[PDB]
This record gives C-alpha cells, structure tokens and sequence, in this order.
C-alpha cells in the first residue's frame, strides 16, 4: 500500500473510545522491544490501544507491547482485560500482526497470544523481525523454529522481515491486503 496518509487517531483506555466509521483493522501485538514501532514506521514510511487512521481507509490498532515482567500487577490486568475485551467485540478486526524476534525460539508469551488468539479464531500474520541480524543463510532454520514454536495454522502467514533493509515491506502489505479482503 502507498500510504499518504497515517495519523493517531486515538488511544484508548476503553472500547467506549473507538473510532466510529467501521474501516477494517488490523491489530499488531508483540513482545515489549521486539519491533513493533519499527515494523509500524516501515509500513507507513515514518496503556491504551492506539488507532492509527491509514489512507483514511483502514485503522492499525497498535497494541502495548505484551511479555515485560518489570509492570504492576493492576497494569497487567489491565491489559489482559482490554485486549480480550478488543479481540472478543471487534466487528472491524480482520487481522493481527504478531511480531516476533527471529533471532530466538518465540516465548511463553507469544506462544499464549497466538493460541489466544485462534481461540478466537483470529487471522494471523506472523512477522518474525530482527531479520537482518541473522545471516541470510540461516533464515529458513530460524523461521522453522518460528513456525514450530507457535504451530502456525497453514491459514495464517509468517513473513520474514527487518526494519532495518525493509525486508518483508511488501509482502506484509500483501498479507494485509489479503486479510482485509477476505
Ligand atoms: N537490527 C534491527 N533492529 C531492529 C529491528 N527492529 C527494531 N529494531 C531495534 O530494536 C529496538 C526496539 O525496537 P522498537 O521498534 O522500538 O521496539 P517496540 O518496543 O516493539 O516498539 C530498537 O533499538 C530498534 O532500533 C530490525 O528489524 N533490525
């Protein structure tokens, strides 16, 4: 997607605060510093659950990065409660994008979100970033640990990608365009 156009629109402490108009979403979710923002900033070329307006036609809704064990136990709860209520009520979810590093065999965490979410029945596109930091020739090993770790369903995409070469760019606004018109 040429995108022309991605602003905030709002973050939300609440499901009473999301944005009207029902565009599509799509969701992204991953670890605390795994690369999310830079995934987000790549895709666009740049407490609460943050709407980004696209091209005035779909929303990112950009989750709070999940696994970062030095946060208070109300504030987990707190996110447990808005992602589940999120992931369980929203009509406009077509998708999310959980991040991953591909470096490592993905956690307990990710591998807890990813079942949550086919519980859910959620389409997912698995992104495993950090690419860039692993020589090319041991990409294929690393993505089987991924695809291995997760059991990702035959339905849903892993793609391998870096924010630092942009490896990924495409084919995750591919995957994207895929899920949205489903
Ligand atoms: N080498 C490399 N570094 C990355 C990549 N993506 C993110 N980073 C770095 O990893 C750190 C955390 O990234 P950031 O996007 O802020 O993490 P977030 O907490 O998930 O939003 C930062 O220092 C980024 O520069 C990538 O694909 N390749």
């Amino acid at each position: 997607m040429k995108v022309t156009k991605s602003e905030i629109v709002i973050s939300a402490v609440k499901p009473e605060q999301y944005p009207e108009g029902g565009l599509p979403e799509i969701a992204l979710a991953g670890r605390s510093n795994v690369g999310k923002s830079s995934f987000i900033n790549s895709l666009i070329n740049r407490q609460t659950l943050n709407f980004y307006i696209i091209n005035d036609e779909l929303h990112f809704v950009d989750v709070p990065g999940y696994g970062f064990a030095k946060v208070s136990k109300s504030e987990r709860e707190a996110w447990g409660r808005m992602i589940e209520t999120y992931i369980t009520t929203r009509e406009e979810l077509k998708a999310v994008v959980q991040i991953v590093d591909l470096r490592h065999a993905p956690s307990n965490d990710d591998v807890q979100m990813y079942e949550f979410l086919k519980y859910y029945g959620i389409p997912v596109i698995v992104i495993a970033t950090k690419a860039d930091k692993i020589p090319k020739g041991k990409w294929d090993k690393h993505a089987k640990v991924v695809r291995q770790t997760l059991n990702i369903d035959p339905e849903d995409e892993l793609i391998l990608f870096s924010s630092e070469t942009k490896k990924g760019k495409d084919e995750a606004w591919g995957a994207i365009k895929k899920m949205i018109n489903r």
